[PDB]
């Protein structure tokens, strides 16, 4: 199990409901690191994507309110569903892609952090959870660098220690 994200320099991760920037590049990534696999997100974040579900991945939306409706996407209500439907399933990869209300409820499940870091500071609400950086090895780092340098970015992939 992955956690899929993107933060500036602080930890930043969103403001208002929806991302502090826009880096076009990053949601590219975003639509292939989760092309095939089962993608978790919180009702939040599911409800500010722009196309509802976004296409060619299982969509899986955590909820509390039982009678929500996603057309197209697993609505599911605690961490076991996610897990159960994830034991049907098999084959396909799971990725964690937020907010930070579904990062701390999968905290102890994950294996391997995608981050992409902002070299840039962003005014927002919403940071990512604190994780032991200590018990992961980077094991990947590619760096683009974007005309607006706040823009520039590093994807790293991190995998957890023995
Ligand atoms: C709420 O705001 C968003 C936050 C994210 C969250 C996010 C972004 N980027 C990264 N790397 N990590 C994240 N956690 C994705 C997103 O749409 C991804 C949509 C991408 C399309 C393809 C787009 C394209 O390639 O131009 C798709 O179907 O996947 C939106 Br809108």
């Amino acid at each position: 199990t992955a956690f899929l994200w993107a933060q500036d320099r602080d930890g930043l991760i969103g403001k208002d409901g929806h991302l502090p920037w826009h880096l076009p590049d990053d949601l590219h990534y975003f639509r292939a690191q989760t092309v095939g696999k089962i993608m978790v997100v919180g009702r939040r974040t599911y409800e500010s994507f722009p196309k509802r579900p976004l296409p060619e991945r299982t969509n899986v939306v955590l909820t509390h309110q039982e009678d929500y409706q996603a057309q197209g996407a697993v609505v599911v209500h605690d961490v076991a569903a996610v897990f159960a439907y994830a034991k049907q399933h098999p084959d396909q990869e799971l990725v964690i892609a937020g907010g930070a209300q579904i990062f701390t409820a999968f905290k102890d499940d994950v294996d391997t952090l995608l981050v992409t870091r902002l070299a840039g500071s962003f005014e927002g609400d919403t940071k990512m959870i604190p994780l032991n950086w200590d018990d992961f090895t980077k094991v990947s780092s590619r760096t683009v660098e974007d005309t607006n340098p706040a823009l520039t970015h590093t994807y790293e992939v991190w995998q957890k220690k023995a």
